[PDB]
């Protein structure tokens, strides 16, 4: 969770409550989004839970810090239990007016086709080549990557949809 | 929600606890995954909340239960925000051994696998043609395809994942 997600950050270095919520407006926010606000809370938390500390010379992460992030880790991670609201409302579709609907699909798929547009500008720019990219750009890139392909998919389905959604009526 | 899913089905045409069970355990089970003990549960309280009814002649949908689905149907859907799992433990891998994880992704990758033969199976046989099924199956078809594009695109990003964590190595 969140706080995991803020341990792995400090795992490599300790870092300024700034640096942190730069990473969160930055290559974490390719897979995790939290508010600078969301980030501060969740540091204070875990500062009681003795999992960082705090120095001068900056947060750092405790012995404790380093248990809980290894035991996440451990922990095994599955795919979230299915229940597609999409889904659910395009079914609705056979006894609803499918108006509200297509409008509402049609609305998202333009704003998913700006995502994957700038998530491919950001890869050009600083992925392109993981080859000539150091181990934490490689995995940076991997998680950009991931927004990519499945949001690309969701956006092949969305026009599938609103196919039939016109074939039918 | 459960209880949408379930007034869906209703806004047919009646049925009984079983017909609408059954639903969940079939193209339902495309896109909601509820065992047949939180569909009854879902269907008492509704029950009490006035959205449906009884008859003997079998559950049949109210003029609450319609008026219900409608509100739902009109409020906006979006896109769940973004916290994956997957990408937060990739990045730990950093800092961590990328056994485990390396692993526990292998293992969900053939799961998906196997899960998107399943959904390819059932396309071939009974929704490879869009042109000759009637409506209510164009849109069964739609939700079993999510899944698959979705599935797809995961297991291609998992794919490149489980490179990574070679040639770093």
């Amino acid at each position: 969770s969140l706080p995991h997600v803020i341990l792995t950050v400090l795992s490599t270095r300790d870092a300024t409550g700034y640096d942190i919520t730069k990473e969160f407006s930055a290559s974490i926010g390719y897979f995790w989004k939290a508010s600078h606000q969301q980030v501060y809370r969740e540091l204070n938390k875990m500062g009681e839970q003795g999992l960082v500390t705090c120095v001068l010379e900056v947060y750092s992460i405790t012995q404790a810090g380093r248990s809980a992030l290894g035991e996440w880790f451990d922990q095994p991670t599955a795919h979230p239990t299915v229940r597609d609201e999409f889904s659910a409302k395009l079914m609705a579709c056979s006894v609803q007016s499918a108006e509200p609907y297509r409008l509402q699909l049609a609305e998202l798929v333009e704003e998913s086709r700006k995502l994957v547009a700038h998530y491919q500008e950001i890869e050009a720019a600083y992925y392109a080549n993981p080859a000539v990219l150091d181990k934490q750009q490689r995995l940076e890139r991997l998680t950009l990557r991931r927004n990519l392909l499945v949001r690309q998919a969701w956006i092949q389905w969305a026009d599938e949809v609103l196919a039939e959604l016109n074939a039918m009526a």
